[PDB]
């Protein structure tokens, strides 16, 4: 066997029984498996290997589960779910019926913390701690957060409150100046500056036998110091985990510390795909994404429009950005893992006069809700977002599960809504967005779509919809993936009609006053929940209308879906082609049996 | 007249003609005037008061609407709008048809943003900026921002992105110690007390200086406007400053009722408001449940928890203005076997969307959620009207949502709440409401809906506020059913599937926008169980409703009793 030590530990009790010089052996055996478990593709190496060092010397000084121990986003936790009995269970991790790729409450009673979303840690900590103080109970609460999820508002503002109350917690603040980029903001370039302190060998151990980046949050700290150091992060934690008030430890880490490729490229390797270990060749995506469509579309449009002005929240590769930041540095803003400043800065850069483009997921949006309905519609100004990621992502679950934006953004007034069917739609909605007044809302899904040529702009008249199959007896109306899956069922369906309803937000009222009106059933389609989404807004629309056709709402059941594929949630959800299909011989269509 | 400076002052251009020693008597004039506006009641008084001297100070020294001057809420900026060409509108300030209370975009080229939520300003600011310099101009861009507002959490990420873009533009921290409450945080703290506060923000620091020194103010932003990088102005301001009163009670002076400004009296509210009687529960709750933790973001006075907070310190949080951190807090608080309440206005509960989604519901968290100001709040206008939580806490997967029909209710629903699993949501309106005796604490069943009165004709669905309109409106009209639709969240299916069979048609009524809300929850369900009777679906439109009396929004948005009794007409109800 290659790891005799972990072969042996099965639990935090297990760990405790190596003496502290055995640590760092153990440090590479967990590296080495981390290795191997992400060798398959699709996981998070490079954050988790540079966690492996304060994750066991954490359980090794703390006492879990009696002891809570937070990760924030949890992408980085890897080591400690294999140091927490679920070792074997790694080869399914983010597998359907497998263990979740972040802490999860319900999968251990070691995950303290169910996480995805950015910068959730401190707020929860402050509660346990609160609720630990409350109940006159005596156990150490202890969040693990990054430069890049510090970058966030929740936590800057939890860390105000946090000093404010003064309780027992210990932050541990892993900074390896990396989010997903190279982290951004001013506290990540001030600490750039600070010199890493040398405790046990025991400088800093003598002198105390300079500045706190947190003076004014009342906090104590401690640091930087090297996190790698097992033996000096156990002999740090020991001092530190019984000290009245909160403390901050701060730790340098090297993003995918242990494998020498990931090292060079953090970026790349946050998640890889399928890699050889031994040579660090991987599987390239040579698939063409909505985010690469997105990505060519507004380099282009930037260039000819001196107003568009794109700002990401720290998610430059993954909305297809890196061409874009390149081409048009002047025109780029990445104001790290803050939505909510996103957002209304673009509103301000809309209030003088520029025409900007919000790149976000659906569901990192939802943390800027409020300032898309209070500071952008409000005064229905000229800000458009191109939200990637929308409806089912797949293995990372329902943190991440983008269906709510086409119920949440519905109900705030003047925001515009389409979904495109293609590239070519895109750039036609696109363009009207960024011609046209107020507010537009353009989302498509993770995955993959036709390249279309450098130039190709249609016009399209937003609100208005397009029958794709003609059928007057029972009618599909969907966008987008939705609309895929439709076409798809009604392939061979000869008087089963399907609409692109690529807007969501006007809908197309008079096609489906007609549709409506003449139709005997109406089935709609939508990769987002039934609760107020596309299905909602029609039914809304046809009540409106005194109009009172069958209709069968196809979406996301109001139940947050698990990891898996999205193919896997969209047949179980009934969306799926064979499951439409289903649908319409309920109505009434002959549809081909298989027997 | 007692104004001889205001009397020529239209707009910042005749203000520039006075001296730097003729700006402290305008201060005066200027806090006199404020007073005079605000003895009506119902206005933004102290925080108005406190701002003066740095509002005359920088339209002195700024140019604008050539340059932009940022007020973060707006609430203070009432000399703001008397030296902007609106002081004879101040008369009908918050009044349907009048100016807004705040500062608004389309009402003055004055007013850079359009504000009522807070901590908005600095963003804003980073993005006039950044525009600015894409464009290769050069004007000056200025925030003020209380200390109360620095606590939320977009402003401290905006700040740290500032200061990293490190753009000419200048922050004024008004710093007076209060929010609305006395302020909290760990930054209120350490400032109470050489050192840059924001070191690490990479943002040059200059103060505290005293916030009314008009002529130094005037002095100070001369040499700070026009260097390079972004600065932060730290002054320091007695909230009310000009009104003995108002310096001696800040809280209250806040929003003052009709007062005699000669000798400070005011007419007393009082009436037994939502506020009340849900402090009045949730304080004799907590004595028999030590689990029971309420959370506030600085709205311990608004929401009704003064005397909650002085029986139950040690279950009673202030995490300042950061609605995102109320809700996470209690998260965490229910992840260690407490029962948190949080309480919130339903508007600002928009700040804490994915919190309440991601951190509490995703794990179907004991987080009960106690939301006033539910529905149109009136005169605060459009940035606080509270018409969406209906839609977005309705597709949030396991929140639960009730309308409470008075304090009982209110009692059955807050204890329910706390002894079931699960995240519950509580919505109520400004207003009031009976007061009931202690003690008082029905068992229901969540979920369940109430007929209250007889009819299978025409039914009218409708909880809360809405159910008053219902009653009033089938007052004499027998035959026209009447159910007390007390749950958004789960609906009454039995009831509905009853109700939606047997009568030819059905309205809707809700406190809240038609899009996505309660009606369009009834439309969904009966959809699902394939039932196609005449709806009438009625509530808020699709559009932001400006300030008025919440009375004059309902009546326009068409779901009042005299309205429904017109829809009911034109239902072919026999209406007198
Ligand atoms: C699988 O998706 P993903 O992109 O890898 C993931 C896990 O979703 C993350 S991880 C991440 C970077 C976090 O940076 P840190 O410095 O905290 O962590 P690290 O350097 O990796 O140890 C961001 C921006 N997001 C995206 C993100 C953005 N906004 C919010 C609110 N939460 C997020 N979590
Ligand atoms: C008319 O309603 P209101 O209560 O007076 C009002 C204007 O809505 C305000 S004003 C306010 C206090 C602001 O404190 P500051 O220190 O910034 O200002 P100040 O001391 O008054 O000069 C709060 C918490 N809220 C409530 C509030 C809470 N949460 C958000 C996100 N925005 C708010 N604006
Ligand atoms: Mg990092
Ligand atoms: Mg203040
Ligand atoms: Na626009
Ligand atoms: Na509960």
């Amino acid at each position: 066997s290659d790891t005799p030590l972990l072969d042996q530990i099965h639990g935090p009790k297990d760990l405790k029984r190596l003496s502290r010089e055995q640590l760092p052996a153990l440090t590479e055996e967990l590296r080495g498996e981390i290795v191997r478990v992400c060798s398959r593709g699709g996981l998070h190496l490079a954050s988790s290997l540079g966690a492996v060092d304060i994750i066991t010397a954490l359980h090794y000084v703390l006492d879990s589960p009696r002891d809570r121990i937070l990760f924030d986003v949890g992408h980085q936790a890897y080591a400690h779910k294999i140091l927490t009995g679920r070792r074997d269970q790694m080869a399914d991790i983010k597998k359907e019926g497998g263990i979740s790729g972040f802490t999860k409450v319900s999968e251990s009673e070691h995950d303290a913390i169910t996480v995805g979303h950015a910068s959730t840690s401190l707020a929860n900590a402050l509660g346990m701690a609160l609720a630990r103080d409350a109940q006159g109970k005596d156990f150490h609460v202890a969040a693990v957060i990054g430069d890049g999820s510090l970058t966030g508002g929740m936590a800057l503002a939890a860390l105000n409150t946090i000093g404010d109350m003064g309780r027992k917690m210990l932050i541990v603040l892993n900074d390896n100046e990396m989010s997903i980029s190279e982290n951004v903001g001013a506290m990540n370039k001030f600490m750039r500056g600070l010199q890493v302190q040398k405790w046990f060998q025991a400088v800093e151990a003598v002198s105390k036998p300079s500045v706190n980046p947190f003076a004014a949050m009342g906090v104590r700290y401690v640091g930087p110091v090297d996190g790698h150091n097992v033996q000096e992060l156990v002999w740090l934690l020991e001092r530190l985990v019984d000290l009245d008030g909160p403390t901050i430890l701060h730790i340098v880490t090297t993003k995918g510390k242990g494998l020498s490729y990931a090292e060079a490229d953090p970026i790349y390797w946050h998640g890889p795909a399928k890699f050889d270990p031994a040579t660090g060749e991987y599987v390239p995506s040579s698939a063409y994404s909505w985010s690469a469509a997105f990505g060519e579309a507004v380099t282009e449009w930037a260039k000819t429009d001196p107003r568009t002005f794109v700002v990401t929240p720290a998610m430059r590769e993954g909305s297809g950005l890196v061409e874009f930041s390149r081409v048009h540095p002047h025109r780029y803003l990445d104001v790290g893992i803050a939505e909510e400043v996103a957002v209304t800065t673009a509103a301000g850069m809309a209030l003088q006069g520029m025409r900007p483009v919000v790149a976000i997921y659906s569901t990192f949006l939802q943390r800027a809700y409020d300032q898309v309905l209070h500071d952008v519609a409000i005064e229905h100004l000229n800000v458009t977002f191109c939200i990637d990621r929308a409806g089912i992502v797949g293995a990372d679950g329902a943190t991440h599960n983008g269906v709510f934006d086409l119920s949440f953004l519905r109900s705030i007034p003047g925001v515009r809504i389409g979904l495109p069917k293609d590239a070519a739609e895109l750039r036609g909605m696109l363009k009207y967005a960024q011609t046209h007044d107020g507010p537009f809302a353009i989302r498509y899904p993770r995955g993959n779509t036709a390249q279309v040529p450098a130039g190709t702009w249609p016009d399209l008249k937003w609100g208005e919809w397009e029958r794709l199959k003609g059928g007057d007896d029972v009618v599909i109306l969907a966008g987008g993936k939705a609309l895929d899956y439709a076409l798809k069922a009604a392939e061979d369906l000869p008087g089963v009609g399907v609409v692109n309803a690529r807007f969501v937000k006007p809908l197309d009222e008079e096609m489906l006053r007609e549709v409506g009106g003449r139709a005997r059933a109406l089935i709609t389609v939508e990769d987002n929940t039934v609760v107020g989404g596309f299905g909602g807004a029609v039914l809304e629309a046809l009540n409106s209308m005194n109009l009172h056709p069958t209709v069968r709402v196809l979406g996301i059941p109001d139940e947050f879906q698990e990891h898996a594929t999205a193919e896997s949630v969209h047949a179980r959800a009934g969306i799926d082609a064979p499951a439409i299909r289903t649908v319409l011989a309920e109505l009434g269509v002959d549809v081909p049996i298989e027997v």
